[PDB]
């Protein structure tokens, strides 16, 4: 699809077989979703944000569809104002800016 | 252009006679950057998303060339760790995620 930016770009995710909502956003290198369960081992992260840094826990190669695509990617888990698809999951569903 | 998410979407502005690099952030409501000077009247605000709220002025109406292209709309100034060109300007260059 193409998306406009008029309003916030929004779209369904299914992770763990649950629908969310999450943001499309360019300007994070990285996933990050709020609290939730996720199977298998976490390793700690700081994540830098426009009001500092927050540890978040990292979860590798855990299946995500974003908005009907399928992606297999690094999720972090941790305070976000909103669930936000980051870049490393953006490029795998082929993602980019056109102008 | 086509801009790839391999990497941060980072382009050249052109702001207050000054050039500066900023981030395509679709993520971002609004426009931020680093602390600089600008014309006009502005009025305290407070932004928010990982890490919390930092404090920054609201300029309206201020003219700005991101990657070639002429906008006007709304800057934030404040203590962002990066300048992030935010959906209330992608809009009016006629900036879309596509996939
Ligand atoms: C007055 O209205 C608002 O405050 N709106 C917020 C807004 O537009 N502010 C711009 C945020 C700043 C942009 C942002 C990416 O888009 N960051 C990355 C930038 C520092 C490069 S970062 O948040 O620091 C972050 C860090 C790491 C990672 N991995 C992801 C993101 C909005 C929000 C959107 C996206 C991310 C965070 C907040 C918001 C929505 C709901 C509730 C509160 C706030």
């Amino acid at each position: 699809p193409q998306i406009t930016l008029w309003q916030r770009p929004l779209v369904t995710i299914k992770i763990g077989g649950q629908l969310k909502e999450a943001l499309l956003d360019t300007g994070a290198d990285d996933t990050v979703l709020e609290e939730m369960n996720l199977p298998g081992r976490w390793k700690p992260k700081m994540i830098g944000g426009i009001g500092g840094f927050i540890k978040v826990r990292q979860y590798d190669q855990i299946l995500i569809e974003i908005c009907g695509h399928k992606a297999i990617g690094t999720v972090l888990v941790g305070p976000t104002p909103v669930n936000i698809i980051g870049r490393n999951l953006l490029t795998q569903i082929g993602c980019t800016l056109n102008f």
